[PDB]
């Protein structure tokens, strides 16, 4: 009760529309808040393009070391990886890596297009067992983060229960979930986000996203010192198009869920 009501009066301070589900693995609980109403995703989709790649490496042990040309016609919005590679090629784990770590999308679009885009994401997601997420479009059109705009969107608490699977459950082969909660735990975009809201000593893997309508996103597995560990996504979004970034939201929510 308690933590509906300060949830509630975050949401209402900061203006927009927040989205919150915890899983704890310690008693098989959820905290939830706004959990089954959709919200664009933006930038924390590469987690499920990321895996769609890894479960296609089980069937092909060459598939991370396969090579993949990187051209100025690939530069999108955001390619602080990719940049540094133009003319030359990055193996799909660099491109995991970059996508997942600093939020590269130009990478995000290597892995959509290697899969077979957009379309085959979706249909990775529903053979784990979610019906909600859908990825409609490629980076940068993805994110804008339309209010009322189905495409690119799924819910807090089906995204938690699918990072679950991924980063703790067994969607992905033993050398594929380490490798995926690996990089996670890698991610240089986080620090501001959930992270921030939590104690220091406390171990994360997460994955940040970001749009239009100052939307600001962050979902994450989390082990805390000698817990069991937890899955949280937060999701906020807001009224107006030009609206700036809000990861103290992101924050905020982290600790009054967690606290
Ligand atoms: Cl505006």
């Amino acid at each position: 009760a308690d933590v509906q009501q300060k949830l509630a009066e975050l949401e209402r301070q900061s203006g927009g529309r927040l989205g919150v589900a915890l899983i704890n693995t310690a008693d098989n609980s959820q905290i939830l808040y706004r959990a089954d109403e959709r919200f664009a995703m933006c930038x924390t989709s590469k987690v499920m393009a990321a895996a769609a790649v890894l479960k296609k490496s089980e069937s092909e042990p060459n598939l991370l070391n396969q090579r993949v040309e990187i051209k100025k016609s690939d530069l999108v919005n955001y390619n602080p990886i990719a940049e540094k590679h133009v003319n030359g090629t990055m193996s799909l784990a660099e491109l995991s890596a970059a996508a997942l770590q600093y939020s590269d999308n130009v990478a995000m679009n290597k892995l959509i297009a290697h899969v077979g885009g957009p379309a085959s994401v979706t249909a990775f997601a529903r053979q784990l067992g979610d019906e909600t997420f859908r990825l409609d479009r490629t980076e940068p059109t993805l994110n804008t983060a339309i209010p009322g705009d189905p495409r690119d969107t799924t819910s807090p608490r089906a995204m938690a229960q699918t990072l679950r699977n991924l980063t703790l459950g067994k969607a992905l082969g033993d050398s594929q979930r380490a490798q995926l909660v690996t990089w996670m735990k890698g991610n240089t975009t986080g620090a501001a986000s959930i992270q921030a809201g939590l104690p220091a000593s406390w171990v994360v893997g997460d994955k940040t996203g970001s749009g239009g309508y100052g939307t600001t996103n962050d979902i994450a597995v989390i082990w805390p010192k000698d817990r069991a560990p937890l899955i949280l996504v937060t999701y906020f979004t807001q009224p107006q198009p030009k609206a700036e970034s809000r990861r103290d939201v992101l924050a905020s929510a982290a600790k009054i869920v967690t606290d």
